[PDB]
């Protein structure tokens, strides 16, 4: 309990995801070691990601996570003096290195889950599943 | 201007490989993961990459985390970030992210360190990601 009564914010995810994946016990790592599956967290706002970020850091050790950076538009990007397929948004995203598929499954569901609990725009936070074909070799 | 050079040479390697770019429902499903290199050569192939498709989305460059200290002790966190770079290309098709991942190795093949050293792997969205 903090000073006053309180955690902070982040505190309070890194928590809720360790109750929400004890639920589940699949693997998080692999003998080979490799970075193939992933989580790619965007929307919110910059402080609900920059939260949800610091926590899933606290609550799994086996992951390796980006900074925050912005998302392209998609349909028909605005005006702009660079092309279309560069002009970017103001909506954010992180992305989650992990080893296994599972383990990505189990942990985009607890991020829902989570998130839901939260008021907006945190609980406006979209998370999806990917793999790598080839993985990725982080250095 | 590497950025156009680049494009023509993104360009020709494509035009071979004729594949579908785009699909009724606009889903953004598949993408190229493209990083190593430096910021500078990575932000090179970034541009030449949206000169020479239209039909495809790409984000800024970011910073990729370290990935498994070998032996023991040290294993270095998942927030802290290399000086390695990297990028996304968003695609409406698995094929044609099939297509760039390989245009991409075979461009920067015969290319001079550190342009050579950029890997390039696809990937997949299994909902989407919806572009705003």
């Amino acid at each position: 309990m903090g000073q006053g009564g309180s955690n902070p914010k982040f505190e309070n995810i890194a928590e809720g995801l360790r109750a929400l994946l004890a639920r589940s016990h699949v693997e998080r790592t692999t003998d080979e070691g490799t970075w193939v599956a992933g989580v790619f967290v965007y929307g919110g706002s910059k402080t609900s990601l920059y939260n949800l970020r610091r926590g899933t850091a606290l609550a799994i050790p086996q992951c390796r996570l980006t900074p925050l950076s912005r998302l392209p538009f998609g349909m028909a990007p605005g005006p702009g003096p660079q092309p279309g397929p560069l002009r970017e948004s103001i909506v954010c995203y992180f992305m989650v290195f992990l080893q296994t598929h599972i383990f990505a499954e189990v942990l985009k569901d607890a991020i829902k889950d989570l998130v839901m609990t939260k008021p907006a725009p945190t609980c406006n936070i979209r998370v999806t599943v990917c793999s790598f074909d080839d993985g990725v070799d982080l250095p």
